[PDB]
């Protein structure tokens, strides 16, 4: 990383549902909105792909074919997108998507796609509330963009930016409500408007990183 534009795809996040016991005993499954999380490592930019429940209208199976819903709207951005600022490098989350990304971009050969093995959880953007009620309260697909990084990189490299973020990501999958704690280390921390994560001081983010890094061993 940090070179050729890469981008890592996330299909996790794309069908989702609530399921409820009813009174007469059977399960109720529910789609609810999704997302798509597409996440340049070097600038920090995301491409977050709102799923609204209708397109799922009429289709079964919706599991699998969320995989295919994910690529074409992966295609579908870089077809927007000037060539200058298409992937070079496509890095999935879930080795599903590989398959139906291959066939919706034989159109660009210069991509190349593959997997990871990287433990890179968006799932937990949907406990962060500017992202989960965007998704919730969606009434129809949209697509907006957002800057992972804050302001971080006036002042540190995109590595450590990467590794700030997974660290993030990851303490709040394994638990949400630890990690937000350390991450508000006074009660006078805040975060801007415009951003995701607290304003931080250089000391307060290294004892961030450190209870965050514990937080995830200890699982
Ligand atoms: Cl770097
Ligand atoms: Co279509
Ligand atoms: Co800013």
């Amino acid at each position: 990383l940090f070179s050729q534009i890469i981008w890592f795809v996330d299909d996790t996040n794309v069908y989702r549902v609530t399921i409820h016991k009813t009174f007469e005993g059977n399960l109720t499954t529910k789609p609810i909105n999704g997302a798509i999380f597409i996440f340049n490592p070097r600038t920090g930019q995301l491409f977050l792909k709102i799923i609204h429940t209708s397109v799922w209208a009429g289709q079964k199976r919706l599991g699998q074919l969320a995989k295919w819903k994910t690529a074409e709207e992966v295609a579908a951005l870089i077809r927007s997108l000037p060539v200058e600022e298409q992937p070079k490098q496509i890095i999935v989350t879930r080795k599903g998507m590989l398959d139906p990304l291959e066939v919706h971009l034989l159109d660009f050969p210069n991509i190349v796609i593959k997997g990871s093995e990287l433990q890179l959880p968006f799932q937990a953007c949907l406990k962060v509330e500017k992202f989960g009620d965007l998704i919730l309260k969606a009434t129809e697909p949209q697509m907006v963009l957002f800057n992972l990084y804050d302001d971080w990189l006036k002042t540190i490299s995109s590595y450590t930016a990467f590794s700030r973020l997974i660290l993030i990501l990851r303490a709040l999958h394994v638990n949400n409500d630890r990690a937000k704690v350390i991450l508000k280390p006074d009660k006078t921390t805040i975060t801007e408007p415009h951003h995701i994560w607290p304003t931080l001081t250089d000391e307060e983010w290294i004892k961030v990183e450190v209870q965050l890094k514990d937080l995830i061993l200890a699982d």
